[PDB]
């Protein structure tokens, strides 16, 4: 019993879609599979008021960048969502990919076939395809999640999570205009803090749900000539050498100097000019040692800390959106056109709900342990389980019928960030140990399908039909990711992305849900490993 197809991809964002044309490219048969009625992921389903890329348009588009479709033509330095979905949608056209996708298809189930070194992939739990190799872009941030929060249903008013706004036939969002409305917001992520200063126009009242502030910085968005346009194009061969070479596929480096090695006031005319300048050199230019050390990091903190006091005028107001739990770029920081000033705004009011949490949803608005509101809209910008969540959604079963999820259960172990022991022929795309976190997706995310490709090349040149990671390259890789990730000042903010477990025996085993070496240095890796001849996969 042999496969069908070479190839199934699940997914149509922009990794799956890609990845679908280089495996068609190279002359093999695939299959991809899409629950939405069309090409975009991220930006099919996410239609929110605000919603706009974090990297800027040219970085982010690699379709443009490689030659797929060099002509495309961008209006800002930091593309709205539906620009965004014309862009898929054009590349999806140049890659003439859309034949080999099922869509309105939700894959229910893969169950690898020992016996026959192959998938078994199941369709809305009916239709069963096989495929030598599974290769899920399920992404990293699809699959929403709701709060955890009693009385949803009862809402007598109109209700959303963000991912999940309702469009009319020319697919523009409705329910835009708030005005007259009272509208609850829960969350300040990047999602949160790009709908509130929208929301904020039209609303009569509007309430802010903050359970946890994050560092905001401004994004600084302009239009771009045609002019502009047209001389980024022209050095796109430049641009793309460059965005391979730093370590988050954006388009800055570090600086080369410590913290310390300039004065107070260096430092924050240094701070001051970034602070001003579109875009993550902020974040992503900053002194070498912006998160590796405490007080190298403080710097820049107690800097954003006072630029966020100087632009919210209430004093109150303004400190309650400081941060006090974790350091500046510990998290994807989030992105803003005029978040802050928002709050001086009269119909705007922010609610922490950490000191006083939300009891439950009413039909009239929401409840906490000290106030009540009636509220005629509620948005949820509560955020999505993060890159294992889509896959924790398939039913996936490995050699001797384990569920992915239990195998990942201690947290997840891979080689390469690209495929698990225990799943064979399975690789994952811009999941765990694969650096999406902060990475440039468009890019990092690009050039993981192409090495994945050329492994699978490979593979069909020599006619093996077996590919796994040895026990000790996984154990080596995975401890490798965690002792790195130990050296930076994200493990003790945010200790949810490890997990540490105590074994029966006495044993201690520590993972991390997050790689953080650059992608060069990631990237370096696996052309050692394929060279020579997938070094720490078994091959058959
Ligand atoms: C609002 C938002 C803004 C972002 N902005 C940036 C940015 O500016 N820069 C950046 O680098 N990254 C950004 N990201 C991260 C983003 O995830 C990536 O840029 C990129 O879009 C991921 O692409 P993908 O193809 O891997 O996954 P996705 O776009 O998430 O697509 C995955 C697809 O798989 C489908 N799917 C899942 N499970 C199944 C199944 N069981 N059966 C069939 N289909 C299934 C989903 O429907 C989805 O369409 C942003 C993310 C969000 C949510
Ligand atoms: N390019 C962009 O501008 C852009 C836009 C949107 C999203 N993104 C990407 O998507 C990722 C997710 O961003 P997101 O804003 O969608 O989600 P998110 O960052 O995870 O934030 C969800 C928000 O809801 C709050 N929340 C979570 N559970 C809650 C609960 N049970 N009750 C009340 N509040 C709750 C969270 O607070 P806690 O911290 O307390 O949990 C948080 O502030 C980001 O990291 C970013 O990479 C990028």
């Amino acid at each position: 019993k042999s496969p069908a197809l070479d190839a199934v991809v699940i997914g149509a964002g922009v990794t799956g879609i890609y990845q679908a044309f280089l495996i068609n490219q190279a002359g093999m048969k695939v299959l991809g599979i899409e629950a939405g009625e069309d090409v975009g992921g991220t930006w099919y389903w996410n239609r929110y008021p605000g919603c706009r890329l974090d990297t800027e348009s040219y970085a982010y588009g690699y379709f443009a960048l490689k030659g797929i479709i060099p002509e495309w033509e961008w209006s800002e330095n930091f593309a709205s969502q539906p620009e965004m979905l014309r862009y898929v949608n054009r590349a999806a056209d140049a890659m003439d990919v859309r034949k080999h996708y099922r869509f309105n298809t939700r894959v229910t189930a893969a169950r690898y076939v020992e016996n026959d070194r192959l998938w078994e992939v199941t369709l809305d739990n009916e239709e069963v395809v096989t495929c030598r190799f599974l290769i899920s872009a399920t992404g990293p941030l699809s699959a929403s999640r709701m709060p955890d929060i009693k009385g949803i249903d009862s809402f007598k008013g109109e209700s959303f999570h963000s991912s999940r706004w309702p469009t009319d036939a020319e697919g523009a969002p409705k329910g835009v205009d708030f005005t007259g409305k009272r509208v609850g917001v829960i969350g300040t992520g990047a999602t949160g803090v790009q709908i509130i200063p929208i929301a904020a126009e039209t609303a009569k009242e509007l309430y802010v749900f903050q359970r946890t502030p994050n560092w905001c910085t401004p994004l600084g968005n302009s239009p771009m000539s045609k002019e502009k346009m047209d001389s980024l194009r022209n050095r796109y061969p430049t641009i793309l050498e460059y965005v391979k070479s730093t370590d988050t596929a954006f388009p800055y480096h570090r600086d080369p100097r410590k913290g310390t090695d300039v004065s107070e006031s260096e430092r924050d005319a240094f701070f001051e000019e970034l602070y001003r300048q579109p875009g993550y050199g902020i974040w992503l230019s900053g002194f070498r040692d912006l998160l590796l050390n405490k007080e190298s990091n403080k710097f820049l903190a107690d800097f954003v800390a006072k630029k966020i006091r100087q632009r919210v005028k209430d004093p109150v107001v303004a400190e309650k959106l400081i941060p006090k739990d974790h350091p500046f770029g510990a998290k994807r920081v989030p992105m803003e056109t005029n978040y802050y000033e928002t709050y001086n705004r009269d119909n705007v009011h922010l609610v922490d709900i950490r000191e006083a949490p939300i009891q439950e949803v009413t039909p009239e608005g929401i409840k906490t342990a000290d106030a009540a509101y009636d509220l005629d809209v509620i948005i949820y910008a509560t955020g999505f389980d993060a890159v294992t969540g889509s896959l924790d959604r398939i039913d996936i079963r490995g050699k001797d019928n384990v569920r992915l999820i239990d195998a990942w259960a201690e947290g997840p172990s891979t080689y390469l960030g690209l495929q698990a022991r225990g799943f064979p022929n399975f690789f994952t795309l811009v999941g765990p140990h694969n650096g999406s976190t902060f990475c440039n997706v468009g890019v990092c995310g690009g050039l993981q399908a192409e090495w994945v490709l050329r492994m699978i090349s490979y593979m069909k040149d020599n006619g093996f039909t077996y590919s796994e990671p040895t026990q000790a390259a996984e154990n080596r890789w995975t401890e490798e990711v965690y002792a790195d990730f130990s050296r930076t000042l994200l493990a003790e903010a945010n200790a949810w992305w490890v997990k540490t477990t105590t074994k029966p025996d006495g044993s201690v085993v520590r993972r991390t849900l997050v790689h953080v070496s650059g992608g060069p240095e990631y990237r370096k890796r696996c052309e050692q490993v394929a060279y020579n001849n997938y070094n720490g996969f078994e091959l058959a």
